[PDB]
């Protein structure tokens, strides 16, 4: 079997993206925020706590008759820029772009952090990562990669996310008309649970290639490039005017600035993540000065190659039984 869905940003900015799902019988459409950091799939729900609901789509398990409550399981999570959410779980039948998985953990939000609750364009998570990172309690659960692998024609799903503009997640195949020239596959490590791997230096602008190893992981659920500071000071000293700004609470430059690219090495090949892509916009509506798309990783303890790397990429990630991560420009 395969999938294909299209995937939206949420926003001018493409600060997320949304990807319909299917979850249910008859089938319930909720927009999800396909998560490669992370591995629960949770959902706003008509379990969320009322005040916690403002204007997303909500899973209702009592109107969907292949719902069945996971008796005593529970769940609890915490992401990377302090949100939260928790609830209990059903399995149900989930359906992404014509790919279905019949006994899906679905995870049934009773509370949400505000930054949830503010987002009414997002109704939930689809974890991605390794299972290993599955937050249910006392049985730990599978991703919907995971249960699909088996079915799928072959075990991956690649992310092609756009520029200010709609791209695609697809599921058990490769689509040979979405890259150019060839993909470039490199070594994953499973052991904290990511879809971790090693880069291989990077080039700001029209600058030489620095050969160095950069550590991180590929989240399509982080808007940005985190990278160690050096390579952050490195980039942002060449824009007139920009500074790391403790208030804002990173790298801000002028918003009348041309941005320079950015090249990442994924083994001797080479991603450009044109200027525009790094530019994230004005900090507070009306000002001068505007946020950048490349922030230091020092207060997280990986280095992030969010949305912003990701979208000048076309990306594979390959869960055969070694698992790899494959880079094609586009
Ligand atoms: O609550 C948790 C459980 N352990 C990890 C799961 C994936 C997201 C980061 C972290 N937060
Ligand atoms: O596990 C993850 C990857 N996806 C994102 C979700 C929102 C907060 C940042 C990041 N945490």
């Amino acid at each position: 079997s395969t999938g294909s869905a299209t995937t939206t940003p949420i926003d001018s900015l493409d600060d997320a993206y949304i990807t319909p799902v299917q979850i249910g019988t008859p089938a319930q459409t909720l927009n999800l925020d396909f998560d490669t950091g992370s591995s629960d799939l949770w959902v706003f729900s008509s379990e969320t706590t009322a005040s916690e609901v403002d204007g997303q789509t909500i899973y209702t398990p009592s109107k969907s008759t292949t719902a069945k409550l996971l008796s005593g399981a529970t769940w609890s999570i915490s992401y990377g820029d302090g949100s939260s959410s928790s609830g209990d779980v059903y399995t149900d039948t989930v359906s992404v772009g014509g790919l279905t998985v019949t006994g899906q953990a679905v995870e049934s939000a009773k509370k949400v952090s505000s930054s949830f609750t503010e987002d009414s364009t997002i109704d939930g998570l689809l974890g991605l990562a390794f299972s290993t990172l599955n937050t249910v309690s006392p049985t730990q659960q599978k991703t919907f990669f995971d249960n699909a692998k088996a079915s799928l024609d072959s075990p991956v799903f690649t992310a092609d996310l756009g520029y200010h503009a709609p791209g695609t997640y697809n599921f058990g195949f490769i689509d040979t008309t979405a890259y150019t020239g060839s993909i470039t596959y490199t070594a994953v490590s499973t052991k904290q649970g990511f879809w971790e791997w090693t880069s291989t230096g990077y080039a700001v602008g029209s600058g030489t290639f620095k050969s160095t190893s950069i550590d991180g992981i590929a989240d399509t659920g982080t808007t940005l490039l985190y990278l160690p500071a050096t390579v952050v000071s490195a980039y942002w000293a060449q824009v007139s005017g920009a500074k790391s700004s403790s208030s804002v609470g990173g790298y801000v430059f002028p918003c009348s600035a041309t941005l320079p690219s950015f090249t990442f090495g994924v083994g001797s090949a080479r991603i450009v993540i044109p200027g525009d892509y790094i530019d994230f916009g004005p900090i507070s509506t009306g000002s001068s000065s505007c946020f950048g798309g490349i922030q230091s990783s020092a207060g997280i303890g990986i280095n992030i190659f969010g949305d912003v790397a990701l979208k000048a990429a076309f990306v594979v990630f390959n869960g055969a039984t070694t698992p790899t991560l494959g880079f094609a420009s586009k």
